[PDB]
């Protein structure tokens, strides 16, 4: 099946989901002088205080904090959205050394890591319907630098030891997402998809412009996380990002001057 290794990763997709090579594939170069100030942008409106955390789990690529999503708890709204968006769960992309990781990249530098909080459009009611329309989700990107410690990481980090193979999951109720946001929430977005399989054509991607600090034991121990089921040879997860794909026919759009 998919995945990141040298026989089934990025350069493979293409041929189970030919939409790989369409024309609002993601992750994309974020160009800082190309991208284009745009006035009529509203703020970014992130309503995470009523947010409900569930679960934590191991996939197989990446590990998921999952959130109840059966009612209008944690949403975003304005920016480039119109309508409510409602947060399903966040994930992270790493790497196995500090210098990548990221999936997005500004003026081509790749950050350590890169933290999406998935929001799918209620008016399609849910998650499984709304990735078939091409404004069915809005993922929040947020990248992640190694320096200082990002408190409100740490119970995450906590609990990956439970969770150290495909399959495992773990009881992860009462996170608070707002523990993971830079000060700003200045932007940039653009029409694209998911980063990985189906790789379907239904997000719009909102990526801070402000990166969140983390540190060296934290994303050291995203990379103790294994892509390999329990008893079977460890393969760490390390190097779950797909690379900048091509921009084609998009503009990216900045909230900021
Ligand atoms: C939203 C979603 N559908 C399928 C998957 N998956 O297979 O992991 N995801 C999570 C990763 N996709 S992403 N990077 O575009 O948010
Ligand atoms: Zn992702």
């Amino acid at each position: 099946h998919w995945g990141y290794g040298k026989h089934n990763g990025p350069e493979h997709w293409h041929k189970d989901f030919p939409i790989a090579k369409g024309e609002r594939q993601s992750p994309v170069d974020i160009d800082t002088h190309t991208a284009k100030y745009d006035p009529s942008l509203k703020p970014l409106s992130v309503s995470y205080d009523q947010a409900t955390s569930l679960r934590i789990l191991n996939n197989g690529h990446a590990f998921n904090v999952e959130f109840d999503d059966s009612q209008d708890k944690a949403v975003l709204k304005g920016g480039p959205l119109d309508g409510t968006y409602r947060l399903i769960q966040f994930h992270f992309h790493w790497g196995s050394l500090d210098g990548q990781g990221s999936e997005h990249t500004v003026d081509k530098k790749k950050y350590a890591a890169e933290l999406h909080l998935v929001h799918w459009n209620t008016k399609y009611g849910d998650f499984g319907k709304a990735v078939q329309q091409p404004d069915g989700l809005a993922v929040l990107g947020i990248f992640l630098k190694v320096g200082s410690a990002k408190p409100g990481l740490q119970k995450v980090v906590d609990v990956l030891d439970s969770i150290k193979t495909k399959g495992k999951s773990a009881d992860f109720t009462n996170f608070d997402p707002r523990g993971l946001l830079p000060e700003s929430l200045d932007y940039w977005t653009y029409p694209g998809s998911l980063t990985t399989p189906p790789l379907l054509e239904c997000v719009t991607w909102i990526v801070l412009k402000e990166p969140i600090s983390v540190s060296s034991e934290q994303v050291l121990k995203f990379r103790k996380l294994n892509f390999n089921g329990e008893g079977e040879p460890e393969e760490l997860m390390v190097d779950n990002w797909r690379p900048a794909q091509p921009l084609k026919n998009r503009q990216i759009k900045a909230s900021f001057k």
